[PDB]
């Protein structure tokens, strides 16, 4: 009905300076079973859903705290405000599920490389 600080999404993921690509290679070290999961996920989607996700992760991390803040309070105040979840509601998983995840990641993806796409590529 409305966002905390915590849901629906991590205050550590609306706060910090990574790409997407910096949280994923974090997540690959330190969250393991996190970005597998992830991965086994975003590899059985059709092309056109990997790249929306991609693309939708992309402007989600172009964006300061206000912007992320209000992305988190629209999906809280209306759970399909998103219309990436019509295709694929786990599209975020990665970066929005938890903030024990949220914490291990954003602690050290700062150390990484902001455009390895590579992350992307999984067997
Ligand atoms: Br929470
Ligand atoms: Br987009
Ligand atoms: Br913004
Ligand atoms: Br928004
Ligand atoms: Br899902
Ligand atoms: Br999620």
């Amino acid at each position: 009905a409305d966002a905390t600080d915590d849901y629906p999404i991590p205050n550590r993921i609306m706060r910090t300076p990574c790409t997407a690509e910096q949280i994923m290679a974090a997540a690959r070290d330190v969250e393991p079973v996190y970005y597998e999961r992830y991965m086994t996920d975003y590899k059985n989607k059709p092309p056109h859903v990997q790249q929306a996700a991609r693309d939708r992760i992309h402007w989600f991390f172009s964006m300061d705290y206000a912007g992320r803040r209000q992305y988190s309070e629209n999906t809280a105040t209306d759970a399909f405000f998103e219309q990436l979840a019509w295709m694929w509601p786990n599209w975020a998983k990665l970066f929005f599920n938890n903030k024990g995840v949220a914490a291990n990641t954003t602690d050290v993806c700062e150390q990484y490389p902001p455009d390895d796409m590579s992350v992307w590529n999984w067997d």
